[PDB]
């Protein structure tokens, strides 16, 4: 494989002698040159591990690096300042100062200009991170909520222009808020130019997707493929009008890009540089698990998939150091954590903690949650979890069957219970969720519904508000960057009428994608309403998290409460958090607390608590005790 020095001399060959001389003395080239030397070896290594002796590898690499230079050269000075800032502070993602939020621009604020006007609200809430859902052009009608991309550069006209987006990103930065957007790199819509030209036989786009002449290959692959949306189609393939079959892991209108073609990597890398120069701070790496296929395997989490992601990482270290990756891997816990690494995805969703929060509310038993917090919470240095309560997607019970078996719990039977409970098919359940993708051949099923609908707020369960506070308290204090599903902070319920829209009727996830509720947000400062109670409670926890150093970092140690209903953990050996998942008063004995100071201040309720005697927590009460 070639080296950094050689490649750089060739990149400069596009200039005349006088220009070349000038470029080599510029600060921009100096920085680019240093980063090339430091990070190129990784880029070469990862790419080689995937493409090997592929003839197109070197040519593709030189083209990409040429684009890399032009991209960095054009990169705005403000962004270049951030590049340096994050190079010197890789742990900014681990600061307790960070609190994120996510919303659809259209549902939450109408359009981009409307969103820009909501920025004062985000500052009021205390956000420092904002993820905006798919913003670019997609098919009219059904596009999997924007996840079927028809253009990575043309903004969805209904939202505004690429110009409004630039202003939004600049405004966010002015307010001290990082811009987070999706990098849907595993597939494009079937209306994307690449897909159209590839299917039409354009040699320029040959091998950009996985297309087969018949069911021979598809049938063989399907033997080991997991179905994501079985409601839509079986296996992972869809048939074209001409009879051929195309790999479609998700919806039939979403075609998986073929990364076994180095030109696909180059193409997507170019798109990443485009987003990078808009000022994006974090790219949500959508469906990272599926970017590599291999007959005989599940085609998920394969070695090449990780290598490719690490190659993309190297590209940013070279041409846009400020850009970090947020891994979206909703799979087995042993697989989830493998995507998280300083040289891969610096942060990633923590589906395990999330799913177990809901699990514990249902069972009133923290065994699984405790297990996860004890054995699967801490991460490598310079990386962090993105802890959440809900997202734009359904809830999947992604806990490990192996872990559950250690506790005498049958994973399969347990999920059957959880699914019945959360769709209100279990005596006494307070949840009002909706089924999503019940798979007759596997028994699997997920849950749709807002946090408020799942805790019983729709029917005004008196514990509803407290349940919400409990869930968010854990995501905000366990260690990592907490992500708030905007709307949850005022108790927004389901979009009861989603099933009336023919474009949404077959996707229950829209039940938990309601628009901005004017009535609820208008009540946020009224302590007599559910909206105000939830809002003030979450705002308080956010304020405490950001101002109290005890929450800094992502490391934690669990504390055995000796009460199956109470979760316990310690942050920085100075903050003892307790969470009662029972609707009844629960006690932590004086005996269990012997090692703690006799008195401790509770950051939640603001009172001094005695720890040299039995400590009784009210239903769903949460305590953040400063023990140091
Ligand atoms: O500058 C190094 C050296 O490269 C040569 C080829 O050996 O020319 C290349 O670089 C020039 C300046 O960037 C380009 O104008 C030229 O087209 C390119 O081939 C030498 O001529 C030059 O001394
Ligand atoms: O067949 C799977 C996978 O292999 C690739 C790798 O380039 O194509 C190879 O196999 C094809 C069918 O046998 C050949 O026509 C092709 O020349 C060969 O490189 C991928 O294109 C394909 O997805
Ligand atoms: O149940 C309401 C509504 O949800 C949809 C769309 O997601 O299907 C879900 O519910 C069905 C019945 O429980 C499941 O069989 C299906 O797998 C699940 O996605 C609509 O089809 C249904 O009308």
């Amino acid at each position: 494989s070639p080296n950094s020095q050689y490649l750089k001399t060739r990149i400069l060959d596009i200039y005349t002698p006088e220009q070349r001389a000038g470029i080599e003395k510029s600060e921009d080239w100096r920085q680019f040159s240093r980063r090339m030397d430091t990070h190129f070896p990784k880029l070469m290594n990862e790419l080689d591990s995937v493409y090997g002796n592929n003839e197109a590898l070197l040519p593709m690499l030189e083209m990409l690096l040429a684009q890399a230079w032009q991209s960095y050269s054009q990169r705005n000075s403000s962004l270049k300042d951030i590049d340096i800032a994050r190079e010197n502070n890789p742990d900014w993602i681990l600061s307790n100062k960070q609190v994120g939020g996510v919303c659809y621009v259209d549902l939450f604020a109408g359009d981009l200009k409307g969103l820009k006007d909501k920025i004062p609200y985000f500052q009021e809430l205390g956000l420092t991170y904002l993820h905006l859902m798919p913003l670019f052009k997609c098919p009219e009608g059904k596009s999997d909520g924007g996840y079927a991309v028809s253009s990575y550069r043309d903004v969805n006209p209904a939202l505004g222009t690429i110009g409004d987006l630039r202003e939004v990103i600049a405004a966010l930065h002015e307010a001290g808020i990082s811009a987070v957007v999706d990098f849907i790199f595993n597939h494009t819509s079937n209306e994307h130019e690449w897909a159209q030209r590839c299917a039409a036989g354009d040699p320029l786009f040959d091998n950009f997707y996985y297309i087969f002449p018949d069911r021979r290959m598809p049938d063989q692959y399907d033997r080991t493929l997991r179905e994501i949306f079985p409601d839509q189609h079986p296996g992972g393939f869809s048939q074209l009008e001409d009879g051929r079959w195309v790999w479609t892991t998700f919806n039939s209108f979403q075609w998986d890009l073929n990364y076994s073609n180095p030109w696909v990597f180059r193409a997507m890398a170019g798109e990443m540089l485009f987003l990078a120069n808009l000022g994006v701070d974090i790219l949500r790496m959508d469906a990272v698990a599926f970017i590599w296929k291999q007959m005989g395997t599940s085609c998920e989490n394969l070695p090449q998939a990780h290598a490719l992601i690490r190659a993309f990482n190297a590209v940013m270290r070279i041409a846009a150091p400020a850009v970090f990756f947020k891994s979206e891997a909703i799979v087995h816990p042993d697989q989830v954590v493998q995507y998280i690494g300083q040289d891969e995805c610096q942060i990633g969703y923590n589906p395990l903690q999330m799913a177990l929060l809901w699990n514990t509310l249902a069972t009133r038993e923290v065994n699984l949650l405790h297990q996860a917090l004890t054995y699967r919470h801490n991460l490598p240095e310079h990386t962090a979890w993105v802890n959440y309560v809900r997202s734009h997607d359904d809830i999947g019970w992604t806990f490990a069957d192996e872990d559950a078996a250690y506790l005498g719990i049958s994973g399969y039977d347990h999920r059957q219970f959880l699914n019945r409970f959360f769709v209100n098919r279990f005596d006494g359940s307070f949840a009002r969720g909706v089924p999503f993708q019940y798979n007759p051949s596997t028994g699997d099923c997920r849950v749709s519904g807002t946090a408020a609908a799942l805790v019983g707020l729709a029917q005004d369960d008196p514990h509803a508000v407290d349940r919400i506070k409990l869930l968010y308290s854990i995501a905000l204090s366990t260690g990592g960057l907490p992500l708030i599903y905007l709307g949850d902070e005022v108790g927004t319920l389901n979009d009861d009428d989603w099933s009336q829209d023919s474009n949404k009727s077959d996707d229950s996830r829209w039940a938990h994608r309601p628009r901005y509720n004017e009535a609820l947000y208008a009540q946020r400062n009224d302590p007599s309403t559910a909206a105000g109670q939830i809002y003030q409670d979450l705002r308080h926890m956010i304020a405490v998290r950001q101002s109290n150093p005890r929450f800094d970092g992502g490391r934690l140690v669990t504390f055995n409460t000796n009460n199956k209903h109470i979760i316990g953990y310690i942050r920085n050996n100075a903050l003892l958090a307790f969470g009662n998942f029972s609707e009844y008063p629960q006690t932590v004995t004086a005996h269990t607390l012997q090692a703690m100071p006799f008195k401790a201040h509770d950051l939640i309720g603001g009172k001094t608590v005695s720890l040299n005697q039995d400590l009784t927590l009210q239903p769903y009460q949460v305590m953040w005790l400063e023990i140091a």
